[PDB]
């Protein structure tokens, strides 16, 4: 299977998911000087008031959180979507050091995680049929870096024992993925792809200007998560981010000047 690792991780990708290669593949840099701003772009609205979680899992890559998809209740609209896009799950790309962990990096820049919040366009009915439009998914993508601990994610930090290895799953429920945002809505947009196989280009990805701080102690926590399933020789859960592939044929919008 895929992974992170020398023998199997984004540098042979390619040889089971030829669309690696594609011309809009994810994550990129984002060149500040370059990213045209785009007075067109209407703001974001994020409505997570209703949303539902479910449950956590370790999925022997990162730990997705999962939430209720069955109605309008956790929507993204606004900005360069037109429709609605339902929220499903949101994980985390993290570094074995404070350093690295980011997928997209701003000037080449790299932060110490990015969060990435999941969303499907209703007008195709299910997150199956979504992941393949071309304007299936919206991924809101945010970056991590280490300074004071963000209150909002603790509650998510506190039950990662309960999921330590691939397969375990843990009852999620009254999460608010509204604690884990950022205070302005600023962004940069670009049509692109999921970072893990299948690498489907179905994706218009919103990453946020401002990153939220979260505390050194918290993302150890993340760092204690193991690849491997119960039983088997443990390898730590660190470094589970694609790096940044070319921009090819895209330009790359901002919202704000
Ligand atoms: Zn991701």
């Amino acid at each position: 299977h895929w992974g992170y690792g020398k023998h199997n991780g984004p540098e042979h990708w390619h040889k089971d998911f030829p669309i690696a290669k594609g011309e809009r593949q994810s994550p990129v840099d984002i060149d500040t000087h370059t990213a045209k701003y785009d007075p067109s772009l209407k703001p974001l609205s994020v409505s997570y008031d209703q949303a539902t979680s479910l449950r956590i899992l370790n999925n022997g890559h990162a730990f997705n959180v999962e939430f209720d998809d069955s109605q309008d209740k956790a929507v993204l609209k606004g900005g360069p979507l037109d429709g609605t896009y339902r929220l499903i799950l949101f994980h985390f790309h993290w570094g074995s050091l404070d350093g690295q962990g980011s997928e997209h990096t701003v000037d080449k820049k790299k932060y110490a995680a990015e969060l990435h919040l999941v969303h499907w366009n209703t007008k195709y009915g299910d997150f199956g049929k979504a992941v393949q439009q071309p304007d299936g998914l919206a991924v809101l993508g945010i970056f991590l870096k280490v300074g004071s601990a963000k209150p909002g994610l603790q509650k998510v930090v506190d039950v990662l024992d309960s999921i330590k290895t691939k397969g375990k799953s843990a009852d999620f429920t009254n999460f608010d993925p509204r604690g884990l945002l950022p205070e302005s809505l600023d962004y940069w947009t670009y049509p692109g792809s999921l970072t893990t196989p299948p690498l489907l280009e179905c994706v218009t990805w919103i990453v946020l200007k401002e990153p939220i701080s979260v505390s050194s102690e918290q993302v150890l926590k993340f760092r204690k998560l193991n690849f491997n399933g119960e039983g088997e020789p443990e390898e730590l859960m660190v470094d589970n981010w694609r790096p940044a592939q070319p921009l090819k044929n895209r330009q790359i919008k901002a919202s704000f000047k």
